Order: C-alpha cells, then sequence, then structure tokens
C-alpha cells in the first residue's frame, strides 16, 4: 500500500491477540505500545522524546501482524499518547519514504 | 527519492539562510526545529510528545528549501535533541510511506 501523509499513518496492528492501532513513524527509532502484556524477560530501561524521558519495559522478539504483514522483533511497553512502530519494525516491511 | 528506513532519514534542508539536517517524521504533525531566530509575529505554544509536553514559540508561512524542493508552512522552534519535518511540511513534497 501507497500512504500518503495529509492523515496520520495509523495501521491496524495484531499484536499478542490484541487488536490495536499504531503509527507509521519514521522518527521513532523503535517500537513502543501503551501498557500490555507480552512474553518473555523484560529489562526497565528509558526512552527519550521531545517532551522529556519515559521509563518503560524492553521485550524481544516480539510478533506483531501489521496490516497482512508478521514481524519479530524488540518492542516497549509504558505510557506513550499513541503505539508507534519505530524503525526497527519498519525495515522488515521493507517500508520506504517516497517523494 | 526513495529512503529506507535502516538508517535515520536525516536530509539536508536550508531554512532562513541556515544549513540544517532534519529527521523526515511521519509521527510528527508539525515542524519543529531548535532554537534560531525566524520571520514574522510568533505565539508561544506548547507540544506534546512521548515523556512529556515542550513550549515553543510558533512561527507561520516559513520556507524550507528540502533536498532540492520548497515548501512553506508553520515551523515550531524550540528544544528538540532533532530538528523534525512533522507531515504538515510532508504533503507539501507528496511525501508518501511505500510497502
Ligand atoms: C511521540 C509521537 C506520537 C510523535 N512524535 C514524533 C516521533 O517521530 C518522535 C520524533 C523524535 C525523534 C527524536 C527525538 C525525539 C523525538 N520520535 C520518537 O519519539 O521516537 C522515540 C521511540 O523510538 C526512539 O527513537 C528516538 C526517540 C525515541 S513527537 O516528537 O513527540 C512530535 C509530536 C508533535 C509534533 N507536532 C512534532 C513532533
Amino acid at each position: 500500500p501507497q500512504i500518503t501523509l495529509w492523515k496520520r499513518p495509523l495501521v491496524t496492528v495484531k499484536i499478542e491477540g490484541q487488536l490495536k492501532e499504531a503509527l507509521l513513524d519514521t522518527g521513532a527509532d523503535d517500537t513502543i505500545f501503551e501498557e500490555m502484556n507480552l512474553p518473555g524477560r523484560w529489562k526497565p530501561i528509558i526512552i527519550g522524546g521531545i517532551g522529556g524521558f519515559l521509563k518503560v519495559r524492553q521485550y524481544d522478539q516480539i510478533l506483531i501482524e501489521i496490516c497482512g504483514h508478521k514481524v519479530i522483533g524488540t518492542v516497549v511497553v509504558g505510557p506513550t499518547p499513541f503505539n508507534v512502530i519505530g524503525r526497527n519494525l519498519l525495515t522488515q516491511i521493507g517500508c520506504t519514504l517516497n517523494f
């Protein structure tokens, strides 16, 4: 699919059997989701953004099904205004910017 | 130009006669740059990102030359770890996401 940017590039994803909308964020190095349970041992980490830094939990090799594709990679969990699909998963689907 | 996401999608831009690198950010609704002066009257505003909110100065109708293209739109000035090209200017260059 080709996605314009006139509106927020939100996509429906399936992660750990839960349905969520996430933002295709080329400005996000990593993927972060709002609170939820995930499989595996997680290490507490901290991420930094525009308005400050955020303490969160890091999970490795998490399966997300995004708009019909599948990817496995690091997913961070913590308070975010949006679920964000960072570049760690965008590359796996071969996502690119064009103009 | 086609841009993959294995590396940060930074581009060289020319704004107010100054050369800067900025992040092509599909997750950013608006464009924000680190401190600098700009033409016109600015209204103080506050933006909200991951980890908190940030007070900034809003400027309207600002010309940025991005990788050979020209755009005019709202640019916000404030303390950000990166200069970010939000969707308010990405649409003007016809930027899209593809996969
Ligand atoms: C939090 C999102 C819903 C929106 N953000 C855009 C996003 O691309 C930022 C843009 C960004 C880029 C670098 C630094 C701060 C913010 N990237 C980001 O938060 O990524 C974080 C998760 O992965 C890591 O990658 C770096 C930061 C971490 S935002 O920076 O806060 C933002 C919000 C509104 C406007 N008008 C402009 C920018």
